[PDB]
């Protein structure tokens, strides 16, 4: 009949949602772990990035 | 002749690949937004004086 019955399209709209939460997961307990009691000053670091709103060239 | 020919499926991949980039993107804006508001605020007002260690004369 007209329905699609798209198994391939199925498994790829599938794999993709549980990929989305899979990376950021990773991101977000990376961060945690870096943060429990692990002071790495990440913000002045990407501080120095801030000068270039201040360090025009001509 | 050709091997796929998928238009479908190349859509699909190249979709899912800017997805990805995208949510991250808020995520990480969001972030950095939450930590210029922080009550530590002070720490990048006296970094500024930092740039004088990389900032030399002609």
């Amino acid at each position: 009949a007209e329905q699609r019955a798209s198994p391939l399209t199925s498994i790829i709209s599938a794999v993709v949602g549980i990929l989305l939460v899979v990376v950021l997961g990773v991101v977000f307990g990376i961060l945690i772990k870096r943060r429990q009691q692990k002071i790495r000053k990440y913000t002045m670091r990407r501080l120095l990035q801030e000068t270039e709103l201040v360090e025009p060239l001509g």
